[PDB]
């Protein structure tokens, strides 16, 4: 059925449906599909699922010049610890990547790959079986109490990473991303939000080290940039992108709490801007807007009020993608729009609307989404949400 | 006579004039004289002006409520290097500082010193005379090459800051601090802003030092902390401010141009509320807005339009004073002071206008300012400012 209380507005007079250059992709309007994990990949091998991921993309392309980030694609087993997340470092994997690029630009669109480690949200017990460390930035901090638990348990304590560790990611974030190139993506971006590896040494509550990768905004920001470097050299600047969600919590993150927060957000903006004017400008920064700080909560809850993206505006000069809680809100993403270099992710429903697109642009009713599916192993949920002509069909407006 | 073009507005309806409490003082309305240097000081000794500063500050004090922050004043010899500023570390000085601030008391309104320390923007061969350093963060840096000549002439080159000469520094803010509140002060503003000592540290343009001082954000802000520290101890929170300039190029900083100065911006604001939370909140953070990157502009010129200094809002909660061309635009204080926690400084209208708060709340003209006479060696231009009523007595609402 379709969202009961929402009132629609049409978004084809807006910013929102100009056509944009993000990297080497011409955008035709500026709607993006922000990366979302689906956990339809198939165990073992983390294999993008033979079944349903061609058609669940080729939905989801089917507007001409949609920008698509894919769910986050682990680098290397190591960087993994989900059984039916997809990784992007073997044959087996890109053979199927492969397919899906392809039926993505069949539709006109564009494909960008998030590469994605976990560091403490991985499921310990998972990679004690498969004989894989349990990493993060330090070893006296720790997720939650289970996480730190089911290590134990699992005899897989958390591991504060050596430099060598840190440098063999590194080369596995290039190696995953030539992969992602040479399978066909438009491109890739760095996950260094919502908590997971990057993020833990980003954030001072995780990160306590006291090497040159924490103890300062210039040591905890290290990896993230040493990664957004190592690939730049590797593809090209233009081929690279870079997540941050500098209000989040997701993952025991500190969020607005932390006051220097702020600060070690702007130092990472700083320093790719400061690349952009030597000549490496990233295709855009994509943010999590403080909107959301957890995106299992149902819209509006989980609002930070006290802080605001704005300030990445201030320092760096590309396009910015901003993600969180757009979809009910044309009020709000028509004033955003305005600024000419600001695109909106929207996630949860592009996940219900295979022709999302469409309705912002003519201010069409919603399909609701069904959160009991986003992480299912099933068609259900995943390829089988109506388009609008397909909801009428069913009777969706009389529900 | 008035000011030509200006189309003015009445701010009595605005938050502009609703009381805030700032530190112990109950302000009655929100129009803040931010500090102004205006150079009649008599030499020797940096004493205030003893025939024309009373007259000036009860002028300018003569709507209840108002708050006033001093002209800079030096707080030692050694600090100093314009003989016609005022400092107060010597019996002298605060002799006649008490009568300054016995009448704005008297006319129920308030007084802060500013507490100033020039760096190198002091004249090296003032400074040479009287057997001072000339003194900067670094020594292999200059303000401009005038300045670096001037130095080698008066064999007082730029000499970089040992930990003893800055700890020295500090003990002279604590004393001047000290003497600040002793004479009858409601308290103190640090001048870290516009080029001077403490923004010579903060910027890396003119801090390129190796030891804890220098070399990364946290090192930068290192000294102005400090200072924030020892007078947060020395005569408390309620009674201390601090004002900055992030966007400022005013004596060569870097404002910007220089993609990390959020960043360093944004980390002394999370310290202040972080120890703000502690216990100890300042009384008011000041901030000079990229609306004027220099005061010796005209109004509209050198305006800075790539950054915002609303990214202090997301980390300091505490009262916020902004200056920089509000006088002709009260369609922007308008807006701002929707935020109820904003104050508007009005620079040089107030020099002009003693009457200032009367003229804004009714939307009455404005006098032109005369800048010829902003550093003269006279009552003219300094004391002989009309009120509105004087104004049109003198006619000239006919010129
Ligand atoms: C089911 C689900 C899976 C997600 N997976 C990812 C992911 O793999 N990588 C990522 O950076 N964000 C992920 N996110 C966060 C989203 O990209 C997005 O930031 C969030 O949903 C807020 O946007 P929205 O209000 O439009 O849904 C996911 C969110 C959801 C609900
Ligand atoms: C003549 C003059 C003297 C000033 N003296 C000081 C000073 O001593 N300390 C300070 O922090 N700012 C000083 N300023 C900067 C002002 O406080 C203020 O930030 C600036 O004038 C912008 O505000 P406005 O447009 O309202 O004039 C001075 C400005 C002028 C024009
Ligand atoms: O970032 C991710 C990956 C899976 C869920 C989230 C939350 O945003
Ligand atoms: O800061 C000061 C002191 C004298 C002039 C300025 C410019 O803002
Ligand atoms: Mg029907
Ligand atoms: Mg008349």
């Amino acid at each position: 059925s379709f969202v009961k209380d929402f009132k629609p507005q049409a978004l084809g007079d807006t910013n929102l449906f100009k056509p944009i250059k993000i990297g080497n992709n011409e955008l035709l309007h500026r709607a993006v599909i922000p990366p979302l994990t689906r956990m339809r990949a198939l165990h073992p091998g983390n294999i993008p699922n033979r079944d349903w991921a061609v058609e669940y993309y080729t939905q989801r392309a089917q507007r001409p010049g949609t920008m698509i980030i894919t769910e986050g694609a682990f680098i290397s087993p190591q960087a993994g610890g989900y059984d039916n997340a997809p990784g992007v470092w073997s044959e087996e994997q890109m053979v199927e990547w492969t397919k899906i690029f392809n039926a993505i630009h069949e539709k006109k669109s564009f494909v960008w790959v998030q590469l994605w480690v976990l560091g403490w949200a991985a499921f310990p017990d998972n990679l004690a079986r498969d004989g894989l460390r349990y990493d993060s930035a330090s070893d006296n901090v720790f997720m939650d109490a289970e996480q730190e638990a089911k290590a134990k348990k699992a005899n897989n304590p958390q591991h504060s990473l050596t430099k060598d560790e840190i440098k063999q990611y590194i080369k596995e974030y290039v190696q995953a991303a030539k992969n992602s190139i040479a399978a066909g993506a438009d491109g890739v971006e760095i996950h260094s939000a919502n908590g997971y590896l990057l993020n833990q040494f980003l954030d001072p509550h995780s990160n306590t080290r006291t090497d040159e990768y924490g103890g300062s905004i210039e040591n905890r920001a290290r990896f993230t940039l040493e990664v957004v470097d190592a690939l730049v050299e590797a593809i090209g600047h233009e081929k690279v992108g870079l997540r941050l969600s500098p209000y989040g919590v997701f993952n025991s993150m500190s969020g607005g709490a932390e006051t220097g927060i702020v600060a070690q957000y702007a130092y990472v903006a700083g320093e790719l801007e400061k690349r952009a004017k030597a000549g490496k400008r990233l295709a855009f920064v994509h943010l999590v807007e403080p909107r959301v700080t957890n995106p299992f909560l149902t819209e509006g809850e989980g609002e930070y009020e006290g802080g605001s993206n704005d300030f990445v505006y201030s320092i760096w000069k590309g396009p910015v993608i901003r993600a969180g809680n757009f979809a009910l809100h044309p009020e709000v993403v028509r004033e955003e729009v305005k600024d000419k270099r600001t695109l909106i992710g929207y996630g949860r429903f592009f996940i219900s609307n295979p022709d999302l697109v469409d309705r912002l642009e003519k201010g069409l009713p919603l399909n609701k989404y069904d959160r009991d599916t986003f992480y299912q192993m099933s068609a259900h949920g995943y390829i089988d949400y109506p388009t609008y002509e397909e909801a009428l069909k069913l009777g969706w407006d009389k529900k």
